């Protein structure tokens, strides 16, 4: 028995507060919650306590701490097929990582519409408001390999799998509207460019070098999505606080057979928030797992990731009624034009039990849609069709890739389909052909039909010769980029004008650089002057005189665009730091920590090292961290209690920690003598919008920290960092 | 509906003779024959009856017979996902072939002891006569590929996968009792050799080609395991009829720690019976598939395949008692000297469901055992113990092929190996590694003991330099040879003798034959004269007088080696043809089914056409096949009854029939006018033994026809056949 | 779509400081380097200019920017077999990364004896202080993905391929003299204890976690090569900066059967050079590449890596 | 991708065209070619786009497909002329 | 025998060396979750070298027992005090 006599060693079986107790497997921490995959897992799921160690043959190992040898000093003999069966699966364990979207982070839960679909949509699953439908959902980055980090700059991935009764709907999505490329046949140039560079493979989860650029500077086409990855949206604060989209217009076929155009979107229930560039490069650092772990412990916790399913509907006959064409994925329907409607509530409520099995081997594929969708003819989406399914033949070993279990269907799946490498299914029908009359033709055949019908393609007429040409309607580059650009509030513009010139900056190529200021010029004069005047380039009177594009459809903004132009903050789930000295005001911290777990926000308490201290009035305060050890990048806003501030004054790490948490915009609240470290952060003496203060933590001290935090950053205080030296 | 009204396209879920109903999946021929290993695949079993039709994904189909195009004669749309799902699984289901034994035939069954073996083993499955263990025997040839002939001249494997309660036992046999060479690290060099050759991809299934020969003339080790190869052994008549031998000495290791050495035999219960060549090649012609049909059909009969397990066992102190090495795997122990003693049945009652999925992919290995049992230093088994696990990882895509249902154990298994390729089982242990404190150390290792103990490898004493070298012991390779040429009848002396006559002849290279029949000269003179004679070769006066080798042990024979010195018949589930005309004898039919069926041997009535024909009292009699489609190669014996004879009596097809079964050396019986037939077989008035003759049908004419049966075949007759054009 | 007319695109084929030029493949960065391993390699590198862009199948492309469709608004049709080769080639890119040491960077070279070491061994790459013997390195970290960060704290990989008249002889070693576990058997359970845990893959790159210390705290033989761990061993300036060591007692033979036994050692000749953990951490966010870059650019420089 | 290992079956000598092949396709299992382009993608400035595409015409054009009319709906329909 | 070469290797170091060791153990346990790990190591620390084994506990907040106090070092590896 290695196990502490305390049992300190197992954490509760409870949901509990971010680094409270060690982490665990979903079905160790959370037995009751359950759904109808999760349950159908069970045949899988392999437990441990109380069994004895075996080979995979089922032999029981009496020395799992030795080779056989000859001699206790002699050579390994070949005979002990124990080493070698654990060092073979050892040797074999790794599998190809995803081309795209290797880095992910994943978890189980369930859907719900709101009402009935059924007069534009047969699909079964939004068909009844009782009928729940589990899911799976990965997040993911696009860029860096599976062991890169969580908070680069880069688009994020947004897959769901729908375990719905009559198949798998996969809508695999992203944090963007569009994407980067008109036709699925330059995929492969595209994610070249944004790669490592093929000679040395530099850089890791990063867009900010001269391949990336040049092909963007080289096609235009690129621009608008490239304005979201250079805006705060290509580093978000959480997977549960980004927008999802499912990027391409779909039909939805309704049982009269009717077809309307329909664009995916998810919103946030937490509300949108991004980091701060500095903020986020550093993060890589101080903890490249930071998005994985977040959602690990939100759902831990119970403050669930939800999101709302929200449909753009657009009737057949509205086809070519925009500027812009709707089968072009590097458009956006503006919600201004063609408003969201709320369809249901996603909620993501148990983690996984092994990464590997559910996550690492989940596959998603955007073809994979059930009666009562179908496809349109957009060229990304219509390539992506044929990708998803070939390249599961190497990532998972083979065309039987829907028996590995968290892939299976939960809705029955029966066909004349045979063999394959890993075939788990041991088919007993007398017949693997049809038509056959030695099983009666079975599996059969279902006609189309209201629910439970076979599935059908919408009969779109298609007319013109065999050509490999852009459609002249795609042949339009700048206006979305100008709407995106003109509905960002400033400090978002200042962001994006950051994001650019920074990216530039790594393009060891002046020229190219050169190209893309030219292209920002053809978009939006102020965004190409500020990101000139950051890189030393003088724009040409020609450039100066390039005029604008047109508004879309009449717009000049959209603030559905911004993350922040229309409030929509949410303090549950965030948490605050707070700095500890050895002999705290009790009655601060009293109040502190009560005001916080009433509105849902955690706490870490910090100090310059580990253990405990004793507050004023006896009370042991334990210690989640030290201060270097869990730095500001890692919180939402910082408090300083009163008490000994002079244990900490002078502490290197402490001020530090402000000076941090104040130049990336977070709120800092500073009771008693703690304001003493104003002149660390250099506040003035009748104080500034973005910092609390006062005599003590009571009154209204808390209600004005949560509110800053209900606003996730102090935007007001961006011309003051300009110059802090942090 | 597209079965027939009448039902006739299900077989009888009830035992039915060979060719009375289709054949079908186990599951269904035999729903109620059950053991604990068929019982726990009901989790992948998956039916058909009454399911609609869908993609692997879940998603029913409603036009299975179509592609998606644009217009009916249109080109096919890349959004078919239907289509490429379909074409996809069929793209990949092949897998690599085995690299030997490629081509087997594979059947469930059980074992049960007839005694506790606790004295010698305390291998858990021996220790009760109550412990019934489920099984999985796969019989297979070696050269061929998974598409190659049944027939053919070569060893067969016999491989019993044990599902013991402390772990799978899998007992990889062959139907000699060595192997053809000493060393592992020769093997692919002798499976090259014998392999069809590399520049162009010929002989299949054959060794009657230059290199076999030349590696042979070249490493006389060979020699006795090619004796068996060239005779009848090489041909068995039936996976029921050929005996079965573990190869190696392993131990028994008891609950004292006492080592015992044993050798494995199966004794089949059907009795030893072989082919002959003529009849054996022409029909790798007739039916290639016939040992792989024969037992199934013994299955779904109720002729269920039954062998008795054998120890030959030789105490520690015993080691060196021989004059040859007991670790030498190309000598045998003379049962002479070690008799074997029984000590179990298994019986094979289930045909599997689907083919690939548990024939295909079942993986045996030797270096499976459980405690109990343990190796020697024989270095052909040392280097097995390497091969069978690393074969797995292309053959079965990866290290987690115990998954693969048919493989895995019906004992518990846990352990700290995770991932690898299409990982199945969900691990919930918040540990991965040992010695953990965080699952208080669980799975956990167990301590050798006399029952549910660790394994623990028994003590032996390793003693000597790291050296590449032949054992001096082993350098002797002529005395087994001769033992079993001498123990074997004269008929199958001759057998042999045509054996390497027929081999040679197809050596191109004629100094490769010379060499042979020198080697043949240092076994036994007679041997080598007479294949001499058949090439046109002539023994040198050195050759001549070449001393033979030694006896083995003071033996000069062992009968238990020849296939028929010692009666060993049985006639239950062999097969007679019957031929009919179109008005046969009532009396004569009546009398010979009542006598097969109460010694269980099945008929197949033949004609020259199908349908039915009908009987002198108008009893109507269903033809099975004609004459050429069920050859006499596929039967033991045939009788012709009595009736309208002038209707057979000129055809071609009914006079070979019975020339090809008198030249194969099978009984043959003619009732009344049937006796007409004698003059195309040459037989004289006053009768010749082997046929039985008769005015009619009568009880006597049955009795000396199944007597004859017994004897399988009639050797007495070898000097008439040379005559026979056939 | 092209290159500027200056030139300005294409790296000088000449010795550069880092930053000066864009980093290029060593072929067209020092086309004059070679050595024999380097040479045989010319059956299988692949040019580009002034060639026309093809298929697998060498079939020239004309249109390298559409899908094949049925109008221009159209579904793309099954029979483009261009576009389909090209994704099917991109679809299956990636292989296993290695179970151990996935993150790593490599490069060219050459090695020569400075005597004979005939009296002690009969190996040929260490017969004769002219016989001139091809390399290959890479240097790795450990624990983390092929796409974790350089400056983790981490043990590193130092492994040389020798391609010697006599065969191919790998010494496969790391920057520390020991390994934290005594048998083979047991390196399943260290590794797993030490990368990231099971359940939600977390931490990359880092021993910093709960398995890794409950591990070590029941292991006591894992002590010592924890203790160069810890120490800013762990943390290197550069892959040039660092000791390696062959891990293993193994012998030399020589021409008369004597065996001595050989542990193996590699002396930076740019000395020994360490990082401080707060700027190592910091590093692994500003560039996770730092190592890579280096290694890279100081060959491009002319700051040749070598090694004793 | 099974049967030979991947997507580099056309580099298996057996396989391998005479013909000139170059282009931007990169990695995969058993990869031989080694490729020195700077540039993995196109369109590329860093390589001056080289290898480039080819128009197509009378010899040694780039393929262009026929440009065959397509009419009719999205069907997974047997024409009636194969019956 | 796990101790001798792990004292030999801390007493080879330079005071900043020994600092920054000190750090790197203190800065990992640290991240460590379940207290009685990191009790455990600063254990196997004490059969090191107890100055260490301080100087990690103290970063800690963890104390020494008087029995841990008074672990014998191990012995010096072949009569070494230390390899520079
Ligand atoms: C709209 C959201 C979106 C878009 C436009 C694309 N991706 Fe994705 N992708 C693969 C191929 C592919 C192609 C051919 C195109 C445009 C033609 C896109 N992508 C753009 C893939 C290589 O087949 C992929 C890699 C692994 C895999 O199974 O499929 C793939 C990944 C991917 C994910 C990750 C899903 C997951 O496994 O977690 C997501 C969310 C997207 N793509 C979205 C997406
Ligand atoms: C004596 C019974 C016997 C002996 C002595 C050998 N074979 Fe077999 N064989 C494999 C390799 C192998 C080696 C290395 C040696 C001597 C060193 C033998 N054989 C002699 C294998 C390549 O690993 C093999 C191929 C597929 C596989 O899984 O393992 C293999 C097959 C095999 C079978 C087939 C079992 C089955 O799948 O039905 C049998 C019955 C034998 N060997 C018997 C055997
Ligand atoms: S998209
Ligand atoms: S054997
Ligand atoms: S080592």
């Amino acid at each position: 028995s290695l196990a502490p006599e305390d049992g300190s060693h197992r954490p509760a079986a409870e949901p509990t507060p971010p680094g409270a107790q060690p982490t665990a497997p979903g079905s160790l921490k959370a037995p009751d919650t359950r759904n109808e995959k999760l349950n159908s897992l069970e045949d899988v799921r392999k437990g441990s306590e109380n069994y004895a160690l075996t080979t995979n043959q089922g032999v029981r190992i009496a020395d799992d701490q030795n080779s056989l040898r000859a001699g206790s000093r002699g050579p390994t003999l070949l005979e002990d097929f124990i080493l070698r069966e654990k060092i073979t699966h050892f040797d074999h364990e790794r599998i190809p990582e995803r081309i795209v979207h290797a880095r992910g982070s994943a978890a189980h839960g369930y859907f719900q519409p709101y009402k009935s679909l059924s007069d534009i949509t047969k699909a079964d699953f939004l068909s009844d408001p009782n009928k729940i439908t589990p899911v799976f959902v990965r997040f993911s980055t696009v860029q860096g390999g599976a062991g890169s980090a969580d908070t680069v700059r880069d688009i994020r991935g947004f897959a769901t799998k729908f375990y719905t009764e009559e198949g798998i709907f996969d809508l695999v999505g992203n944090n963007t509207p569009i994407f980067f490329i008109q036709d699925a046949h330059k995929f492969p140039d595209f994610v070249h460019a944004v790669k490592p560079e093929p000679h040395w493979a530099i850089p890791q989860g990063q867009s900010a070098h001269d391949t990336f650029w040049d092909y963007v500077s080289l096609q235009p086409e690129t621009l608008h999505n490239v304005m979201w990855a250079m805006s705060d949206r290509g580093i978000p604060r959480s997977y549960r606080t980004m927008e999802g989209f499912g990027c391409h217009t779909f039909r939805l076929i309704n049982a009269e057979g009717k077809a309307t155009f329909v664009r995916f979107h998810w919103k946030p229930l937490a509300g949108k928030a991004s980091l701060v560039w500095d903020e986020a490069q550093k993060l890589t650092g101080r903890d490249p797992d930071f998005h994985r772990r977040e959602l690990w412990e939100a759902i831990e916790a119970g403050d669930f990731p939800e999101y709302e399913l929200g449909f753009q509907l657009i009737p057949e006959e509205d086809e070519f009624k925009f500027d812009f064409d709707l089968l072009d994925p590097t458009k956006l329907i503006p919600e201004e034009l063609v408003p969201v409607q709320r369809v249901g509530k996603m909620v993501l409520n148990r983690n996984p039990d092994n990464f590997f099995a559910e996550n690492e081997q989940a596959a998603f594929h955007p073809g994979h849609i059930v009666p009562g969708l179908d496809f349109t003819n957009d060229p990304l989406l219509q390539g992506r069709l044929f990708s998803y399914t070939d390249t599961q033949i190497s990532r998972l070993g083979g065309p039987n890739f829907h028996e590995i279990p968290i892939n299976r269907p939960t809705a029955p799946y029966h066909n004349f389909q045979r063999d394959g490498m890993h075939r788990m299914g041991i088919d007993t029908n007398p017949a693997n052909y049809e038509p056959n009359s030695i099983n009666d033709n079975w599996p059969r055949e279902t006609p189309p039909g209201p629910k439970r019908g076979g599935f059908e393609s919408y009969q779109e007429r298609v007319e013109g010769n065999k050509v490999r040409e852009r459609s002249p309607s795609f042949g339009e580059y700048y206006s979305h980029p100008r709407l995106f650009w003109l509905s960002q509030t400033p400090f978002e513009q200042r962001h994006i004008v950051d994001g650019f010139s920074f990216e530039l900056s790594k393009v060891v190529r002046p020229y190219i650089r050169e190209r893309v200021v030219d292209q920002l010029a053809h978009i939006d004069l102020t965004l190409a002057q500020a990101v000139a005047k950051n890189l030393g380039i003088e724009l040409t009177d020609d450039q100066l005189n390039i005029t604008p594009p047109p508004d879309v459809n009449g717009l000049k903004k959209d603030p559905s665009l911004s993350l922040y132009a229309i409030p929509d903050g949410d303090v549950k789930g965030r948490v605050v730091a707070i700095l500890l000295n050895d002999e705290v005001r009790s009655a601060d911290l009293l109040a502190i920590l009560k005001a916080l777990k009433a509105k849902g926000v955690h706490a870490k308490l910090l100090y310059s090292r580990m253990g405990e201290v004793t507050a004023d009035d006896g009370t042991v305060l334990p210690i989640a961290a030290t201060f270097a050890g869990a730095p500001s990048l890692t919180v939402d806003a910082v408090i300083v209690p009163a008490g000994n501030i002079a244990d900490i004054a002078d502490n290197g790490d402490a001020n530090y920690y402000l000076m941090e948490a104040y130049k990336h915009l977070k709120p800092i609240a500073l009771a008693g003598d703690a304001r003493k470290f104003k002149a660390t952060i250099k506040i003035a003496d009748q104080g500034e919008e973005g910092i609390v203060e006062a005599d003590s933590a009571d009154g209204s001290f808390m209600d004005e920290l949560l509110t800053l935090m209900a606003a996730h950053r102090v935007w007001s205080r961006i011309p003051k960092i300009d110059k802090i030296p942090a």
